[PDB]
């Protein structure tokens, strides 16, 4: 009678750990939601044969509304597992399920998996150098987000760099591209005026991390603002003050104008 | 003529993705370094009964100075892979190993698993809300390091979560416990009166992530710094000011006091 909240990882299904895998393999019922993010390189058909379950997938208000109802119940009398994209309690509100776990007394348990939060390490900048992360959302109606200008702003003043998650509508197949996030980022510019995000920032776009190729790209917005960084999903970066091996990487990796090996300690 | 870059996860043989073993399972040569972690929930013998492959260890030089002449050369005619604890690049120097390899004329991927920095991540405590990352390191004869404070200072002082890696002799496999930590923290505390690290300080301890029995707590100094949390590794976390649903995690999950609703709040 215990419920396993269980990553699938990055891109495809190959990306859960031997650990998940064996374990899915065993319980009785299985769920999952793919609205948080995108796994772009596999298909529900392919994780169902892989792990030889049938897959009930839930959808967001499934989950924030009704998983008590849904999926808690069953995990009483049987094994029950919630399979999610990337690592389960990354950038989600998935952590408090396992608060309404505890309140019907059912037991959890957390198998990690490869997490978008630490796969940005491909892009040669040094980890411990991220500070506070943002998400740029889609503006809906009159409302247009702007919360991650000033995370930007706060984290480059210290020198340290900034992920940006990427707005996901998945009921829509809406998945927010790094170009359309920079025109959003610019516009916003246009508004605060701070020199915060500019034609002349340097950012670092990574595609589709998980694959065997990702995309990986560090420029100038002016350049990458309109070019082709393949299908979702991207994460954007906006980098702080660069060590000299982080400019080298980003430029003998990503393909960074060679300029940019020029640090301005 | 490929290289391999796969990460193991965060605690035993398990814990690596099925996509890394099943590559791992083809390549002709296997290398693994354990200097910058080790795998506590495992052993070498297990990990090579595994993935089938006898794994030739390298220590820190091996890496560091010769990574070109013993892995690189058998890249060019074989596939090689080159196993780390975690994910692939997250520690700071393996990066550039990357461009070692461009420039031997070797192509290289990376095989991506979980890391501590997305795995904290079943503290509760919201991923975004993280900044700089810091190590706490022992202070040697006239040397008495320091930085990881003012880190923390810069942190919490904008509402984000310090991530803190104990420090740790791979080699004589001695690990500096959450305890250790914190009371080098009140000595350091004592010698800056910043305020920043007290007996009233909220802290959260995360012990042998990975495993399907992780030790999570949470509580102020003056109650944990004398605490079994059990067998290493052990991670602090000093969080910022916490976001309810953070809060009430802390308190339905790794028993913290229900005094942090209202004081950490
Ligand atoms: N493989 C991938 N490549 C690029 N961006 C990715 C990605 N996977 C997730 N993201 C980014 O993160 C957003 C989802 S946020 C949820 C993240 C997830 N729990 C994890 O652990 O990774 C996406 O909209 C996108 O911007
Ligand atoms: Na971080």
């Amino acid at each position: 009678m215990v419920l396993y909240f269980i990553g699938l990882g990055l891109y495809d299904e190959r990306d859960i750990t031997v650990k998940g895998l064996e374990i899915a393999k065993k319980c009785d019922y299985v769920f999952a939601e793919f609205y948080t993010s995108l796994m772009a390189g596999t298909t529900l058909g392919r994780i169902q044969k892989l792990i030889g379950k049938e897959i009930r997938v839930l959808s967001r208000e499934d989950v924030e509304l009704n998983f008590e109802n849904i999926v808690l119940p069953l995990a009483k009398e049987n094994d029950v597992a919630f399979l999610t994209p990337g690592d389960p309690l990354v950038a989600t509100t998935h952590a408090e399920l396992r608060i309404r776990a505890k309140r019907a007394g059912v037991e959890s348990y957390v198998i990690h998996a490869p997490s978008i939060y630490s796969a940005v390490g491909i892009t040669g900048l040094h980890i411990y150098k991220f500070g506070k992360s943002a998400t740029v959302a889609y503006p809906e109606g009159n409302w247009f987000p702007t919360s991650y200008y000033d995370v930007i702003k706060e984290n480059a003043e210290r020198g340290l760099h900034t992920l940006l998650f990427l707005d996901i509508k998945a009921e829509k197949r809406m998945y927010m591209t790094a170009n359309e996030a920079m025109e959003l980022m610019l516009k916003v510019e246009d508004m605060k005026k701070g020199g915060v995000f500019t034609d002349d920032t340097l950012v670092v776009v990574l595609a589709r991390a998980g694959s065997l190729n990702p995309t990986i790209r560090a420029g100038y917005v002016k350049d990458l603002i309109r070019e082709d960084f393949g299908d979702p999903p991207h994460i954007l970066i906006v980098p702080g003050k660069l060590h000299i091996v982080e400019a080298e990487y980003l430029v003998e990796i990503a393909g960074a104008p060679r300029e940019i090996l020029r640090v301005n300690v």
